[PDB]
């Protein structure tokens, strides 16, 4: 699923996907919708991109996957939520873990959303998928 203009149904049915696929699910509490950026994506003032980082970034994201959960496993969480991909080995687990114990929790999520895997696949405009 990709932006543009023609959107309505299809600006809902990109934000639902975005939850989908970066929550694991679009049936969420009213106090869990991040219904501010919503309205942005739909006016077109943020992107994509902009909009997958807001909901990785919320106390949504924090309390689903990040503080609950051994760190190795939260790090293999943000790999199948925000590249759509399983690490390729212990390897990354081990490299994002320093990342983490260095930058804290935005830096770790944002590694994901700004890396050159990330616009290569999905760009800004395009919702993350699994591949």
């Amino acid at each position: 699923e990709l932006r543009s203009r023609s959107t309505e149904e299809e600006v809902d049915a990109v934000i639902l996907a975005v939850y989908r696929q970066v929550l694991g699910n679009d049936h969420l509490m009213s106090q869990e919708r991040l219904t501010s950026a919503e309205s942005l994506l739909r006016g077109r003032e943020i992107s994509v991109r902009d909009f997958v980082r807001a909901v990785a970034l919320s106390e949504v994201y924090r309390q689903k996957f990040f503080h609950s959960n051994p760190q190795n496993r939260f790090i293999e969480l943000n790999y199948k939520h925000l590249l759509g991909r399983a690490p390729y080995d212990q390897s990354e687990i081990a490299f994002h873990t320093d990342l983490y114990h260095q930058g804290g929790y935005e830096a770790e999520i944002n590694s994901y959303i700004d890396s050159v895997e990330y616009t290569e696949n999905f760009g800004d405009w395009v919702v993350p998928y699994f591949r």
